[PDB]
């Protein structure tokens, strides 16, 4: 009834596969003879898909730029055409000048349209290659079976919408775990938020587009999924199924585990202990931590509120603050105003390693902190900064 | 005919006034003494107004930021209220949480409104101070008279919409010269364009707002004029009267004078000789430089075409190119595509100082180049980069 936590994913489905193999959660079926050959198949699929998404991102950028060029040229042509139409009978040099001024704009517009068509054809070429990639991924997934079912898997965040190749692979792996009754919890993260932002727009009839605070290269794995949806390689029905059953139910603002005499607090970013009380304040949850069980119950109630916001497609209401200058170093006022932003964006440093930030004993119970990768290394023996593919076990 | 040229004005009416005194174009009337005390009164007005426009720029920026806060908060509130429907379907617990979310946004909206109102109050206080300043300027303009009417005045550009206090002062001084039959030519410039862009919009009933490529601090003197217009201290009718009679007719793409054996080319930016044919190509002007007279006639035709664009409120058609990355360092392609932008934005540097860029003799005639101040110093004796320290008169033998 223990758990293993993974703090280093960055939207990279190979890293999830690596973690699941190395901790004996999954294994190849008996029929597979060559482990390294079978595993290298996914590495190759993943790399080829990564290259296709890179190609897509460059096409996306060029298409956006060319559409600005086309719209500008069209507006300028229309303006000159109105001036010519409104001309007086004594404006022959005026009309002659404007007629010849319009020609280079028309030529630029034709060149931009031709360029746009070529980029659309390149995108069409990508679409013809995408099914082959997915079919090879599907064949790989049929070679896998569950091994250990008794261990809770915890992902500390940035599992989607990050620097890897494709959130579809990751969602499919989460759904494989769901179909095999594996207990899994995922901490809400700053990259996870970009994904959820896009998904809850999609299901209300807005574009499946991220918030866009994080740049496209740093949410590449979202674009790897969106490419499949926009090119009709996967159905919106399947995306909704994966997200609704295998992803959203796992999400926690904060997770915990209880020992005989202590609590362990799992967060995405490194966080002060008192940020939990601030999160309770924003969400209308009564905060109590007099005992480890009371703090556990407080956190349960925070996570129930998260599920209410997500079920209503309104998580974005808790993640909007246009006055924060640096979400990795939020001021006292900013932390109080937007505690969930702090919980997913904070980065530790020496000035934050102070007395009372993260006590190791509190109200007579021990407190252990486990969070996702962060550059700063705290010397506190009860702070675990998971910047490795190796999992952290919870003990007896 | 002789001329004087000013290459460093930067929207500063004091610099213009000093230039006109220094070269004996104007003088105080004999009833004024002491002369120093009268000039110093205009200096005080100008500096007083300069500080006022600085205050105005600070208010403008703060108001623009506050309007962003206000609009953001209003959208979020309206968003939440729309989600607060309906009460019935036991979203009650959830209604409560959304109501609590709304409270800090409403508090931030109210705070931003109070700040906006106090800034609009500050602007109102500024407004009450403006009339006296214009009154003192008007008194000063009654104290001067024309002196030399036989010298052509050439402004090499950035005469308006630049770093000084107020384009109204400058336009009134231009009108004074116009009223006294002074010949004036002004070279079209990058700050000049910001002014004209706004003025052309005003003429056709659009807001008196600049293109906005140049930052507000660097077009301060436009804002000092716009402050008078928007606060109803001067009329739209007066402003247009001044611009139509005393400013727009003087404008040139490039100007020239002819000597017995050469041509002198006056520009705002330092420019390559081959920029002239590029300007001709965009304007549909037949280009001919086989003789200095043919080149002079080409430039005359460029300037006639400029006046068509000016008269029809459409100069913006020649100054729009969203593809240029650095207007001060345009590529060959960019120069061919937008030659007038090149003519007003180019900044020279060592890489541009090459043998055929600006030849001193061409097709049998000498070529001399005169342009507004530019930091790079070319060691060509026939290139005149008119920092304020350089002599302003035309060289011997040039006939303007
Ligand atoms: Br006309
Ligand atoms: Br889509
Ligand atoms: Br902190
Ligand atoms: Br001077
Ligand atoms: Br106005
Ligand atoms: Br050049
Ligand atoms: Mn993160
Ligand atoms: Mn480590
Ligand atoms: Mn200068
Ligand atoms: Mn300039």
């Amino acid at each position: 009834p223990g758990s293993i936590s993974l703090g280093d994913l960055h939207g990279n489905a190979i890293k999830l596969i690596h973690f699941l193999f190395r901790h004996k959660i999954i294994k190849f079926k008996t029929e597979i003879i060559n482990f390294h050959e079978a595993y290298q198949q996914f590495v190759t699929i993943y790399e080829q898909y990564d290259d296709m998404v890179q190609e897509y991102l460059e096409i996306r950028t060029l298409l956006q730029l060319i559409q600005i060029k086309i719209t500008n040229a069209q507006q300028r042509i229309l303006d000159i055409e109105q001036k010519l139409s409104l001309a007086t009978d004594h404006q022959k040099e005026f009309s002659q000048s404007l007629l010849q001024l319009k020609k280079p704009i028309e030529a630029n517009l034709q060149m931009a349209e031709k360029s746009k068509a070529g980029l659309e054809e390149k995108l069409s070429g990508l679409k013809t290659r995408l099914p082959s990639c997915i079919e090879r991924f599907n064949k790989f997934m049929t070679q896998i079976e569950i091994n250990d079912i008794k261990t809770l898997i915890r992902l500390l965040g940035d599992e989607v919408a990050d620097r890897g190749s494709c959130d579809y692979f990751t969602l499919r792996i989460l759904d494989f775990l769901y179909q095999n009754q594996i207990a899994i919890k995922i901490i809400l993260s700053n990259h996870g938020y970009e994904f959820i932002h896009a998904y809850e727009k999609l299901v209300v009839g807005q574009p499946f587009k991220p918030k866009g605070y994080i740049g496209d290269i740093q949410i590449k794995s979202f674009w790897g999924l969106q490419l499949l949806l926009e090119q009709s390689v996967i159905t919106e029905e399947e995306l909704r199924s994966l997200v609704e059953r295998a992803y959203k139910p796992t999400l926690k603002i904060i997770d915990y585990s209880l020992s005989e005499d202590g609590i362990t607090l799992y967060s995405h970013a490194p966080i002060r202990f008192d940020s939990i009380r601030m999160a309770a304040s924003q969400l209308g949850v009564t905060y109590n931590d007099s005992t480890k069980e009371a703090l556990a119950e407080t956190i349960d109630q925070l996570n129930a509120q998260l599920q209410i916001y997500m079920k209503n497609n309104m998580l974005h209401l808790l993640f909007e603050n246009n006055e924060i200058n640096d979400p990795t170093n939020m001021t006292d006022e900013e932390r109080n105003a937007s505690p969930l932003i702090y919980l997913v964006w904070n980065r530790w440093n020496e000035s934050k390693e102070v007395e009372n930030a993260r006590p190791g004993k509190y109200n007579g119970y021990f407190v252990t902190y486990v969070h996702g990768h962060d550059p700063f290394q705290s010397p506190l023996t009860y702070v675990y900064n998971l910047d490795t593919l190796c999992g952290k076990y919870s003990r007896v």
